[PDB]
C-alpha cells in the first residue's frame, strides 16, 4: 500500500491507498475529509516524471498515470474550474475559503493582472479575513508590515514604501468593521471575479498565417488574444456557439452552432498541452450547460446545510457575545 499527501490551499492531509485505487477514490477520501460536496470545481494537481503539472484522472488508477517514484506520493487539492458568479454558486464557507485562497495566490504572485487601486481593495478585505475588525489599541501602526498583500508588479511600479501601502491598505480595513471574515472572503472574491484574467487558463498557438497569438479557455468560452495583450479578447466564441472543439495532430478546429459560420482554425505544438485544452474544454462546456438547467434538487439539500451550519455558527457567536 501508498502513502499519500494532499495539500490544499491551507491544510496538509494523509492517505494510504491499495495500488489499484482509482483517482476518484482518492479524490473522494480529500472531499469527504474537508466537508467539501461542491467536487465538480476542483482536482488534484501532480508534478508528472517529467516534472509537468498535470491533473489526475478521476476514471484511472492512481499508479498508472505518469506519478513518480516518490514516497510519498504528492497532489495538490485546486480548482480546475470557476463558476460564472461566486455569490450564486459557491455554496459552502470551505469552497469559498479555497477559491479566495487560490485566487489571492495568483493575485500576489502576478499571474492574475490586477490594478493598484483594485489590489488595495483585496488587500483590506483579506485583512478583515485573517485579523477581523479592525481595533485601534491592537492595529497599531506597522501591524500589517509582516503580511504579504499586494502584487510584486504594484509594490514595484509605485514609489510608495510599505508604510504608505499600509497605510491605505487601513482606511479600507477600518471601512470593514462588522463584518464576518467569511462574508470579506465572499467580496473578496466578487471583486477578484471582474479582473480581465480570473479564471483564464492561457494556451500559446498560431493563427493559419503563423500569429503568435493566446488561446484562453473560461468559464463563459474561449478567446484569442494578441501575443502582448492577455487582458483584452481580439475574438471571443461564447460556449452557447460552439457545436464541437476537436484537435488533430496540432490543428484545432472550433466548429460553430449556427452550420452556416465558417470554422474556427488555430494550430498548438504539444500533444501534452492539446489533451489539457480539450479536457478544459469539454469541463468549461458541461458546467456552462449544466448551471443553466434548475439546481438538481442534491444542490438544494447542499444550499440548506449551508444556510443551516451559518444559523448555527450565529447563534454560538451570539451565545459567546453574550456571556460578556
Amino acid at each position: 500500500t501508498i502513502s499519500v499527501r494532499v495539500t490544499t490551499m491551507d491544510a496538509e492531509l494523509e492517505f494510504a491507498i491499495q495500488p489499484n485505487t482509482t483517482g476518484k477514490q482518492l479524490f473522494d477520501q480529500v472531499v469527504k475529509t474537508i466537508g467539501l460536496r461542491e467536487v465538480w470545481f476542483f482536482g488534484l494537481q501532480y508534478q508528472d516524471t517529467k516534472g509537468f503539472s498535470t491533473w489526475l484522472k478521476l476514471n484511472k488508477k492512481v499508479t498508472a498515470q505518469d506519478v513518480r517514484k516518490e514516497s510519498p506520493l504528492l497532489f495538490k487539492f485546486r480548482a480546475k474550474f470557476y463558476p460564472e458568479d461566486v455569490s450564486e454558486e459557491l455554496i459552502q464557507d470551505i469552497t469559498q475559503r479555497l477559491f479566495f485562497l487560490q485566487v489571492k495566490e495568483g493575485i500576489l504572485n502576478d499571474d492574475i493582472y490586477c490594478p493598484p487601486e483594485t489590489a488595495v481593495l483585496l488587500a483590506s478585505y483579506a485583512v478583515q479575513s485573517k485579523y477581523g475588525d479592525f481595533n485601534k489599541e491592537v492595529h497599531k501602526s506597522g501591524y500589517l508590515a509582516g503580511d504579504k498583500l499586494l502584487p510584486q508588479r504594484v509594490l514595484e511600479q509605485h514609489k510608495l514604501n510599505k508604510d504608505q501601502w499600509e497605510e491605505r491598505i487601513q482606511v479600507w480595513h477600518e471601512e470593514h468593521r462588522g463584518m464576518l471574515r467569511e462574508d470579506a472572503v465572499l467580496e473578496y472574491l466578487k471583486i477578484a471575479q471582474d479582473l480581465e484574467m480570473y479564471g483564464v487558463n492561457y494556451f500559446s498557438i498560431k493563427n493559419k498565417k503563423g500569429s503568435e497569438l493566446w488561446l484562453g479557455v473560461d468559464a463563459l468560452g474561449l478567446n484569442i488574444y494578441e501575443q502582448n495583450d492577455r487582458l483584452t479578447p481580439k475574438i471571443g466564441f461564447p460556449w452557447s456557439e460552439i457545436r464541437n472543439i476537436s484537435f488533430n495532430d496540432k490543428k484545432f478546429v472550433i466548429k460553430p452552432i449556427d452550420k452556416k459560420a465558417p470554422d474556427f482554425v488555430f494550430y498548438a505544438p504539444r500533444l501534452r498541452i492539446n489533451k489539457r485544452i480539450l479536457a478544459l474544454c469539454m469541463g468549461n462546456h458541461e458546467l456552462y450547460m449544466r448551471r443553466r438547467k434548475p439546481d438538481t434538487i442534491e444542490v438544494q439539500q447542499m444550499k440548506a446545510q449551508a444556510r443551516e451550519e451559518k444559523h448555527q455558527k450565529q447563534m454560538e457567536r451570539a451565545m459567546l457575545e453574550n456571556e460578556k
